[PDB]
């Protein structure tokens, strides 16, 4: 039967309400209603949670999306392909003994929902509750890398969930609030796009700009030359030039993803629905959702769209795109005014200062 939350909210089921005061609790706790480096990290988690699930190798690869990050924190986070989750993971164990009718894999994925909610022009996804609050860990190898091909990533989707190809150029829209800690050992939050705070089709069309340097160093794996490299962290500063992942420039390019990939260039709305559907497939893996329950409307309303027009950066033009993609034309697009490449802040508020919730916990990193 239907029902009334705590702050109002009409659900289709009253066990929903447990969600309301969870998500109060990651918002003050952790996200603090921020798209900052907790949120981003945090959808991250949702995606190594999730993918690690097999159809060709059955279920005792992988129980999909499971909380078995959370649940064996010991093994998973420390698989070389999930080297820098544990912030993630540490993050989230302890709500689920503060919120213990809460499954770990119903925590993940809320948490993820709500992290996106706060992030200006992201789709308010939908949630199904009722994951089972026990699993095993999975096998090491079943999370892609930024150093593998097209060919490897499209089956790795396909077995993990039937996911297409178009199905996998919407979930990589989540690149568009991404950055990387790891990828290259002397840089920190080294962002994807020029707005790592905006869930924007920015990333679709700087990834087809020609490369001309490197924010670090010239010779890490997974990564390819940036547009635009660089930053201030040569002079002390933390606002880190862009950085692209060898994966990116693969699928913007490769003949059976190129048109998905161009296909979100200022299309703020298809991106974020073609994202929205993609990621709720991606939500439910290794579930029946028969055996799931809708929850969707404790979901936050989502931060709403940004004003701004999708743009070329400052120092960028058409000129210097690489284009692929013959079914369709690449729009006309204004340029940012600016002689000198423009500073990516490296926090939210356009400044360097800001802090992040780091709680301690059993998950560990490297390097
Ligand atoms: C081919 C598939 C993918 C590859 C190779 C890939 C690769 C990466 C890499 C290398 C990083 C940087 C990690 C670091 O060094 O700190 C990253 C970050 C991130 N990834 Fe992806 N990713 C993929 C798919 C996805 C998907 C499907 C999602 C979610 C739907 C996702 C969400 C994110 C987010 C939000 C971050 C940013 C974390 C932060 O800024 O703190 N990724 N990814
Ligand atoms: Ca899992
Ligand atoms: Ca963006």
């Amino acid at each position: 039967p239907t029902a009334v939350c705590s702050d109002g909210t009409r659900v289709s089921n009253a066990v929903c309400c447990d969600f309301v005061s969870l998500g109060q609790d990651l918002q003050s706790m952790v996200l603090q209603g921020d798209c900052g480096e907790d949120a981003h990290e945090i959808i991250r988690l949702t995606f190594h949670d999730a993918v690690a699930i097999s159809r060709k190798l059955g279920p005792s690869a992988g129980g999909g999306a499971d909380g078995s990050m959370l649940l064996f924190p010991l093994v998973e986070p420390e698989f070389a392909a999930s080297n820098g989750i544990d912030d993630s993971v540490n993050n989230l164990i302890p709500f689920l003994s503060l919120h213990p009718t809460i499954s770990a894999g119903d925590l993940v994925q809320f948490a993820g929902a709500v992290a996106l909610s706060n992030c200006p022009g992201a789709p308010r996804v939908q949630f199904l509750a009722g994951r089972p609050n026990h699993t095993i860990a999975a096998i090491d190898g079943l999370i892609p890398e930024p150093q593998d091909n097209v060919t490897s990533i499209l089956e790795r989707f396909d077995d993990a969930g039937g996911f297409t190809p178009f199905e996998v150029v919407s979930l990589l829209a989540s690149h568009t609030i991404a950055r990387a800690d790891k990828v290259d050992p002397t840089l920190d939050a080294a962002p994807f796009d020029t707005t790592p705070f905006t869930f924007d089709s920015q990333i679709f069309l700087e990834v087809l700009l020609k490369g001309v340097g490197f924010p670090g160093l010239d010779n890490n794996t997974g990564e390819v030359s940036s547009p635009l490299p660089l930053g201030d962290t040569s002079t002390g500063g933390k606002d880190t030039g862009l950085m692209r992942l060898q994966s990116d420039f693969a699928l913007a390019h490769d003949p059976r993803t190129a048109c998905f990939w161009q296909g979100f260039v200022d299309q703020q709305e298809f991106m974020s629905q073609s994202f929205a559907s993609a990621f709720a497939k991606l939500a439910v893996l290794g579930h029946n959702t028969d055996d799931l329950i809708d929850c969707s409307e404790v979901v936050p309303v989502p931060k709403p769209a940004v004003d701004k027009p999708t743009t070329f950066p400052a120092t960028t033009g058409p000129q210097d795109l690489e284009l692929s993609c013959l079914a369709e034309r690449f729009p006309t697009l204004s340029v940012d005014p600016g002689a000198q490449e423009t500073l990516i802040p490296h926090c939210s508020d356009g400044l360097e200062n800001c802090t992040s919730v780091q709680f301690s916990g059993p998950a560990t990193d490297s390097p």
